């Protein structure tokens, strides 16, 4: 670690502290990530190998003194606080359409490799100048299982599976996650921000309607299925998603599927119409 100068704190992980840093040999500007188990050595040295233009790069991972370091590839900007700043005006289609294709091919990608990333939010989709989008910390909840600065771990994102206990999701978790991020980006609200594990569930079981054996076989037996859940009917996506369009209110409703076996793949959506016009616009980023 004598090798990096440190520049300025990005933020508190989940993990631990992350930080702007300068390599002094190469003088590469990276992001240094502090973790404070020989099991997840090893985890983490297969995700070097994990490569992708979507896949933030994980440059080396470095064991010293009971302390872990993961050295990431450095982007200037998130997609939580690119968000933030596009507010008043919204992100335009072009761009959300862009942004959820590339992170498809991503998803496509590490699912390709059985890899998920079960933790995707807007805090950990990294964004450049040149309109690309990156997926950081895949691979990380596997290997290490709120936050080290008692910050509490967002649910907004979440599965419905890991929130009726799932304990052997699958790579759907992730579709799921990015269909939350994608109405986010275009309604300019969170669709589901429960601020506990039941009005998680809840507030997804009014959207969406309370599940049942029809919709989702195998649902009732769920460890954490209550037959004492009320009974919502679900809405329609128009009132869900306005002004978007109906190739993507389709794709959204695939993406937000109860069951995880019918929710479509990361590769199946990439062939989904909704991408028929996809372009690769440049953001207006400010740094
Ligand atoms: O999280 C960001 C955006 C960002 C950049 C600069 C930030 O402000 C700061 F310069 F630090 F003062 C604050 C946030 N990037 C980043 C994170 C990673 C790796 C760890 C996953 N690689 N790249």
């Amino acid at each position: 670690m004598e090798n990096f100068q440190k520049v300025e704190k990005i933020g508190e992980g989940t993990y631990g502290v992350v930080y702007k840093a300068r390599n002094k040999l190469t003088g590469e500007v990276v992001a240094l990530k502090k973790i404070r188990p020989s099991t997840a050595i090893r985890e983490i040295s297969l995700l070097k190998e994990l490569n992708h233009p979507n896949i933030v790069k994980l440059l080396d991972v470095i064991h010293t003194e009971n302390k872990l370091y993961l050295v990431f590839e450095f982007l200037h900007q998130d997609l939580k606080k690119f968000m933030d700043a596009s507010a008043l005006t919204g992100i335009p289609l072009p761009l959300i359409k862009s942004y959820l294709f590339q992170l498809l091919q991503g998803l496509a990608f590490c699912h390709s490799h059985r890899v998920l990333h079960r933790d995707l939010k807007p805090q950990n989709l990294l964004i450049n100048t040149e309109g690309a989008i990156k997926l950081a910390d895949f691979g990380l909840a596997r290997a290490f299982g709120r936050t080290y600065t008692h910050e509490v771990v967002t649910l907004w994102y979440r599965a419905p599976e890991i929130l009726l206990g799932c304990k052997y999701y699958s790579t759907a978790v992730d579709i799921w996650s990015l269909g939350c991020i994608f109405a986010e980006m275009v309604t300019r609200r969170a669709l589901f921000p429960g601020d506990s594990e039941i009005d998680q569930l809840f507030r997804i079981f009014r959207t969406l309607g309370t599940p049942d054996e029809v919709v989702w076989p195998g649902v009732t037996s769920m460890p954490d299925y209550k037959p004492s859940f009320p009974k919502w009917a679900r809405q329609d996506f128009s009132k869900v998603v306005p002004p978007l369009d109906e190739d993507g209110r389709s794709l959204l409703s695939q993406m937000l599927h109860y069951d995880p076996n019918k929710r479509i793949s990361a590769k199946a959506a990439l062939a989904h119409p909704f991408f028929q016009d996809v372009t690769k616009p440049v953001p207006h980023l400010r740094l």
